């Protein structure tokens, strides 16, 4: 029995919540709080351990971009600090290839990173890899065919509809087909050999449209939209279905959790988080 972990987020200030949803019995677990509150972070799982990467701590008295890597063990219910990244990355994208964590883009105050770095859990070390062709904050990352895809984001001047691809063996980035929609703060994931980009911000509105990349035909195609417009949403795949958690719709911080069935091309409300929040980090273990 695997669970959907939600870490951090934002509601009036950055949050410390770590909670797990069981899609089988519909229950939520309140787990050990993050040591430092964070929003705009990303979550991932390497060998049964959950990792919270980057983000920023917004508080009513000051804000602090994070370069932290923290590790939660479900067996112990304890967060342990890991080696920090070379630079702070708020609105980060994360991907795992061969049990290695790739920290993609993000911001550090005025800087919009195009730099990418890789964590080796076995050595507790980060090393920079080839940078992206474009600076991307609010970037969606997906691992497909042992390639690391950086999808959309914001380069400090424009919200991007562009997407690029990283070849770990070759240490290089190549531009792929751009999305039909400009999206910064989308939920990006892989389901049945397809990259799905759900929600986001086109620079005007928060989106509810969902589109998928088919590698064979190198084309992005729209699928059923979500019931709620959402940017800074959390996303994961669990038992052949996509789950989208919370987000921001232009005025409200959503508690809404939606599920996509690829077989029926329908979205349905599955549960509500214990409280509305945006900019969460999500993973399944
Ligand atoms: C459109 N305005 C922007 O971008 C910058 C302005 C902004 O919204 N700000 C400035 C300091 C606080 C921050 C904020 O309020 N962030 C929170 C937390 O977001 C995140 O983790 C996050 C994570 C990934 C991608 C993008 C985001 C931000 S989503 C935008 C949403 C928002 O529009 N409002 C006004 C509450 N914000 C928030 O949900
Ligand atoms: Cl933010
Ligand atoms: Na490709």
């Amino acid at each position: 029995g695997r669970l959907i972990y939600t870490a951090g987020g934002y509601f009036r200030q950055s949050l410390s919540y770590l909670e797990a949803y069981n899609p089988s019995d519909g229950t939520w677990l309140r787990l050990a709080d993050l040591q430092v509150p964070r929003s705009g972070l990303a979550g991932c799982v390497v060998g049964g351990l959950l990792y919270a990467v980057g983000g920023r701590n917004n508080s009513p008295d000051g804000n602090t971009d994070s370069s932290a890597l923290d590790c939660y063990n479900p067996m112990t219910n304890q967060w342990s600090p890991c080696a920090p990244m070379s630079v702070p990355r708020n609105r980060i994208g994360v991907g795992v290839i061969d049990g290695h964590i790739y920290a993609v883009g993000g911001s550090h105050g005025c800087i919009h990173h195009n730099s990418v770095e890789r964590y080796e859990p076995e050595r507790d070390e980060w090393h920079l890899v080839a940078p992206m062709l474009t600076r991307r904050i609010g970037v969606g990352v997906a691992v497909l065919n042992r390639l690391l895809y950086a999808v959309g984001g914001f380069d400090g001047t424009n919200r991007l509809n562009s997407a690029e691809c990283y070849y770990p063996e070759r240490n290089e980035w190549r531009m792929i087909t751009a999305m039909n929609t400009i999206r910064s703060g989308a939920g990006v994931c892989v389901l049945h050999n397809c990259i799905y980009a759900a929600g986001g911000y086109d620079g005007q509105d928060q989106l509810n449209s969902v589109e998928r990349y088919d590698v064979a035909t190198a084309t992005w195609t729209f699928v059923a939209p979500m019931k709620h417009r959402r940017s800074a949403l959390g996303i994961t795949v669990h038992q052949g279905r996509i789950y989208v958690l919370g987000g921001y719709d232009g005025h409200t911080f959503l508690d809404s959790v939606e599920c996509y069935d690829p077989d029926t091309d329908t979205w349905s409300e599955v549960t509500r988080m214990t409280s509305g929040r945006s900019g969460v980090g999500v993973a399944v273990t």
